[PDB]
DNA sequence: ACACAAAATATCCAGATTGGGGACACGGTGATAAACATGGA
């Protein structure tokens, strides 16, 4: 129905699994946009548990919604190669196996990187009561959002689309998910997408329905 | 203490000359360390 602007003057997506050295990806996951609309909407997250694993969400209850990515401005990114808090991957010993109060002892450093500037026009189709819900929490009682307001109908700009095997894409993303849990699952299955640039609404293909 | 008148025409530099000779650094060195990840019985 109506949609909504953004933007941060710094941002950082790490994809998962990345390893020792870190990387990041030109647009947001849809995961971490769906956390984020989450979070503004002041509903808390399904699950209260504690333990090895923390996103034991099952998809039994959730609002439905469609959501879309838009991109004004291509950024640049730096890295930064600072400390990181390693995880112990060795058999080790010692000083390690001797306090474990939340240990996290050995500590070596890498690598990692980061953007330079972010702003975006995100689109999402969403119920009445969601809608309402998003404008109570943002009206009324990590570097990652400066300001919000909502200028849909103007500031055009391009937008995203899973492409099918046929001629060839062209400043796309590399990876890209949908729904996850960090235990043993499928994970995703559609993973390349690519941007259009083209003034007008993006196409009815540009909308992404999400299973949560 | 009254009135009247308060300059006019010619001319305002000419030559010769504006540096020459020698030299523009020599040696010695150009970081050193610590911070593991997988296998077979």
């Amino acid at each position: 129905t109506r949609y909504l602007r953004l933007k941060a003057p710094f941002a950082a997506f790490r994809p998962f699994q990345s390893g020792s050295f870190r990387s990041t990806t030109p647009v947001p996951s849809f995961s971490a946009v769906y956390g984020l609309l989450l979070n503004l909407a002041g509903i808390e997250q399904r699950q209260e548990v504690e333990g090895k694993v923390t996103l034991i969400k099952p998809k039994a209850e959730l609002p439905k919604l469609a959501i879309a990515i838009g991109q004004v401005k291509p950024s640049s990114t730096s890295l930064i190669n600072q400390q990181l808090h390693n995880y112990p991957v060795g058999n080790s010993g010692k000083e390690f196996a001797s306090r474990t109060f939340g240990s996290k002892y050995w500590i070596a450093p890498v690598r990692r990187e980061v953007l330079v500037n972010l702003d975006l026009i995100i689109g999402l189709q969403s119920p009445v009561e969601f809608w309402q819900k998003l404008d109570q929490g943002l009206k009324g009682e990590n570097f990652l959002f400066d300001e919000i307001y909502p200028i849909e109908k103007p500031d055009l700009a391009s937008w995203y689309c899973p492409l099918e095997p046929d001629t060839r894409p062209n400043q796309g993303a590399c990876r890209l998910t949908l729904w996850i849990d960090r235990e043993n699952n499928t994970q995703t299955t559609i993973k390349v997408f690519s941007p259009s640039d083209f003034r007008l609404e993006p196409p009815a293909k540009a909308w992404q329905q999400l299973p949560g």
